């Protein structure tokens, strides 16, 4: 029923239902000035894994974002640092190098707008995008 539908469909078919899935939870957020992965997002990062090592046709690219008070420059490099650990996080669950690429974006495309710590923090993230 519903998500839990599909059953019945070929293997490609079943992936396009399941990217879905994985797009309502592919951001990993950060800390003020950090780029470590929290436990809190492993169970995720998991999934995503699972997914590219089911479907080694199927690209990822991480894009890397930052909030923070700093040089632009500063902020592409630390967007930096937060997509490779993520590449990395997924590497070390067995998926191809090729498979994920990363882009650092540091200030360029916030999610939220605003100059306060509420909306800097929605913006320090990694997003998996297929």
């Amino acid at each position: 029923n519903a998500t839990e539908n599909g059953s019945n469909l070929s293997s490609e078919e079943q992936a396009r239902l399941q990217m879905q899935e994985l797009q309502k939870n592919n951001i990993v957020y950060f800390g003020f000035d950090k780029y470590d992965i929290g436990s809190d997002f492993a169970q995720m990062l998991d999934a995503h894994a699972a997914f590219l090592r089911s479907n080694p046709s199927d690209k990822v690219v991480v894009e890397g974002h930052a909030d923070e008070r700093g040089t632009p420059e500063y902020n592409i490099a630390l967007g930096e640092r937060r997509a490779s650990a993520v590449k990395m996080y997924l590497q070390g669950k067995g998926v191809s190098a090729d498979q994920i690429s990363i882009v650092s974006y540091g200030k360029e495309k916030p999610a939220v707008l605003g100059h306060d710590e509420a909306a800097f923090a929605k913006n320090r993230r990694a997003v998996l995008v297929y």
